[PDB]
């Protein structure tokens, strides 16, 4: 089990402004620390957060947390379960501030709700130094479906942070899971994002905020807009029609017009990875995610997650046997045999 660790800095809080923090399993034996963002959407206004807070609390608060977390998955311990990293300290970090991850603002007299996502990073990194994370050699930031969009908003301020503490040989590194998408038209007809990053005080990467400019920083929400401007090395996992993606394409017998969207859907996925030299994406349609427990089981022209997430690590030190770049060209829905049932 993970042990709950509430944030010593008592004014980096959740949405409410309760404590936000972090559970941690170490492994004195090993020096790699893996740190995951767990997701679940975001709220936009005082109205949709309003919402949220009263049948979505525990994404919003700390106040029932429980004292201890289960790893799976890739932050799992037993060698069967995770092939890949089972003896790295473990760190899951749970979403309490709606914000993608990106916000910066504290509650107060003129705001209802703290957005702090970026801050509560900074702090869980701040506070894990002291307890080991001084002496790791890798920090892989992982995260799935909205903490896989705040992986890509925040690999790049976490390795400036250890670099201006005085920890350069320190190297950080993210996984993306589920949280690569395209700002397409609907199959039946950005706006929240755009309004979303106002009312969270919500900041960006600097080169792609340079690059988008006032206003525009939406753009850099999107995976393939962002991921060219960041430095440290990034592995990106997307299934092509991913479920999230679908539903706000408002799609749920099949005829043309929706075989052909679909058809370009995949496409357009492909297209978008096919300069991304570390990345896994299979034709399913799922809304699956790398902490559950069957995450082995998938496999692309015949590698599974765990090995190529393996020969990433190889790389990193192209290789026989070991490929790193596996994306699916089939172009519907499981024909991939191997996909999530
Ligand atoms: C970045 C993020 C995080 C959580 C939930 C949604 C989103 C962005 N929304 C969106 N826009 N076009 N496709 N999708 C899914
Ligand atoms: C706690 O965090 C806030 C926001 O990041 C910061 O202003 C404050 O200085 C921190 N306190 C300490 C003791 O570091």
């Amino acid at each position: 089990d993970l042990r709950l660790h509430l944030l010593l800095n008592t004014s980096v809080t959740c949405n409410d402004g309760s404590p936000a923090g972090y559970y941690l399993k170490e492994s004195r034996g090993s020096r790699r620390w893996l740190l995951f963002l767990e997701g679940g959407w975001y709220c936009f206004n005082r109205e949709n957060c309003d919402s949220r807070y009263d049948t979505m609390r525990r994404l919003m608060s700390s106040r029932d947390w429980p004292r201890t977390r289960t790893g799976t998955g890739i932050l799992s311990s037993q060698p069967e379960e995770n092939p890949y990293w089972w003896n790295a300290n473990m760190v899951f970090i749970p979403y309490c501030s709606s914000d993608v991850w990106s916000g910066a603002s504290s509650k107060s007299e003129k705001n209802e709700y703290a957005f702090m996502g970026a801050l509560i990073i900074q702090e869980v990194v701040r506070e894990l130094l002291g307890r080991g994370l001084s002496g790791a050699k890798v920090l892989l930031l992982a995260g799935s479906s909205a903490g896989g969009t705040g992986v890509l908003l925040n690999v790049d301020r976490v390795a400036e942070q250890l670099e201006k503490l005085g920890y350069p040989a320190i190297q950080v590194r993210g996984l993306a899971d589920s949280g690569w998408f395209l700002d397409n038209k609907q199959y039946r007809h950005t706006e929240a994002i755009r309004r979303g990053i106002r009312y969270w005080n919500g900041v960006v990467p600097e080169r792609c905020r340079r690059q988008f400019q006032e206003g525009e920083e939406w753009n850099c929400f999107f995976g393939y807009k962002v991921y060219p401007t960041l430095r440290s090395p990034v592995f990106v996992v997307q299934w092509l029609f991913d479920e999230a993606q679908l539903t706000v394409d408002n799609v749920h017998p099949v005829q043309e017009g929706l075989r052909l969207y679909i058809q370009n859907l995949g496409r357009e996925l492909r297209h978008t990875l096919k300069d991304v030299p570390a990345s896994f994406a299979p034709a399913c349609l799922s809304h699956e995610i790398i902490i559950r427990s069957h995450w082995t089981d998938v496999q692309v022209k015949g590698t599974s997650l765990p090995r190529a997430l393996h020969c990433w690590d190889r790389s990193l030190h192209p290789l026989k046997g070991c490929p790193v770049h596996l994306v699916d060209s089939c172009p519907w829905p499981h024909c991939n045999p191997s996909c999530p049932t």
